[PDB]
């Protein structure tokens, strides 16, 4: 019962690395099978989590976990009102971690994709969209109100347009008309997001949130027209930002590579450069949620980038990073697929390439 009296510098300070449970929870079927009446944590190929695996992640040396939920597929009737047997199952894997001691970041995940979207960052949709989120973190804080500063909320996981040319990508600087009013949309649903959570009271009046930019990435955050949503608590928010960099090493599946070359350490090192001289040195804190670098049968130099990755991060004390893993190993024989985040067989409980575990920590 240690209640939320702690800053995000605290909690971050005190986050050392985590763990995504990809893949899982954040798994999604289609809209027109809406509202699923049973779980689909198991739908994407995935085993329903287990104490032991959480078990095995702590012992590793993971203090973090971040569990991704896609909430919209269970939800019935205006209010967006979600089932007991996902908030229950929720809850079970929130305390799987939290005995354990560890930092939970829970978010709200894929409740956009291909197939349907709860919410648009456009002015036509932004009725609905806002909607969304005051119902479903009414609820979501409402369930978890008496957990203690270990509970960190995500107000959702990469917003974005999809489907659109810029789903994934823009330029900072140069924001297209469709960019910039989803940028604007992005921050008032953070703003409604947050006023959500902040109603509930208790601890929640006070829990440390995290709160994304367009496609949680270095460009959604850095653009000049993101803005930290307005709070009545003090040194309470925390800048969510996905990062699986250098992109051609670690994400591409058409032109990768497999060395970690030096050249590449450039990316990574502007990457924090950007963060610091516009939140870090300002005491915003920012969690790294996701990134991984995807096995290409070339473990040592994945170490080498791990190394690199989490030795230039050890420096902001209020920064802590999430690896992303989605129970998926086995390349081509190319290495050319960037979607093999395994770190941790969920089967067998054995981890795949320890090298890279070890030496994120040594720092």
């Amino acid at each position: 019962g240690a209640g939320t009296d702690r800053s995000a510098t605290q909690v971050v300070s005190d986050m050392r690395v985590g763990w995504n449970i990809g893949n899982s929870l954040d798994s999604f079927g289609q809209s027109y099978n809406f509202p699923y009446t049973s779980l689909n944590e198991t739908y994407w190929g995935n085993p329903a989590t287990t104490k032991a695996l959480i078990d095995e992640v702590a012992k590793a040396g993971f203090n973090t976990i971040r569990i991704p939920v896609s909430w919209g597929q269970y939800t019935s009737g205006s209010d967006y009102q979600i089932p007991d047997f996902v908030m229950n199952r929720v809850k079970e894997v929130v305390d799987y971690c939290i005995v354990n001691d560890m930092y939970v970041i829970l978010n709200s995940h894929h409740d956009i994709n291909s197939d349907y979207c709860f919410y648009v960052p456009n002015n036509a949709n932004k009725d609905r969209s806002e909607k969304y989120f005051k119902s479903i973190w009414t609820q979501i804080a409402k369930e978890f109100r008496n957990y203690d500063y270990h509970l960190v909320f995500e107000t959702m996981n990469e917003p974005r347009l999809v489907g659109h040319g810029e789903e994934w990508w823009f330029p900072r600087n140069n924001p297209s008309n469709d960019i910039r009013e989803a940028v604007a949309c992005i921050n008032d649903y953070n703003q409604v997001a947050l006023d959500a959570i902040r109603a509930t009271g208790g601890n929640n009046a006070t829990r440390c949130v995290m709160v994304p930019g367009y496609d949680a990435s270095i460009e959604g955050c850095m653009t000049d027209g993101f803005k930290m949503p307005n709070d009545t608590a003090s040194g309470r928010l925390i800048l969510s930002v996905h990062a699986y960099i250098p992109y051609y090493f670690a994400l591409a599946s058409d032109t990768y590579v497999t060395r970690f070359d030096d050249n590449l350490k450039y990316d990574i090192d502007s990457f924090f450069n950007d963060l610091n001289s516009k939140f870090l040195s300002r005491n915003i804190p920012v969690v790294v949620g996701e990134t991984s670098a995807t096995n290409r049968n070339n473990t040592a130099e994945r170490v080498k980038w791990a190394d690199y990755y989490w030795g230039r991060a050890a420096r902001y004390s209020n920064v802590a990073m999430v690896l992303w893993d989605n129970n998926i190993y086995q390349n081509n024989s190319a290495g050319s697929d960037g979607e093999c985040h395994m770190y941790i067989d969920r089967n067998s409980l054995q981890w795949k390439d320890p090298e890279i575990i070890s030496t994120i920590m040594k720092h």
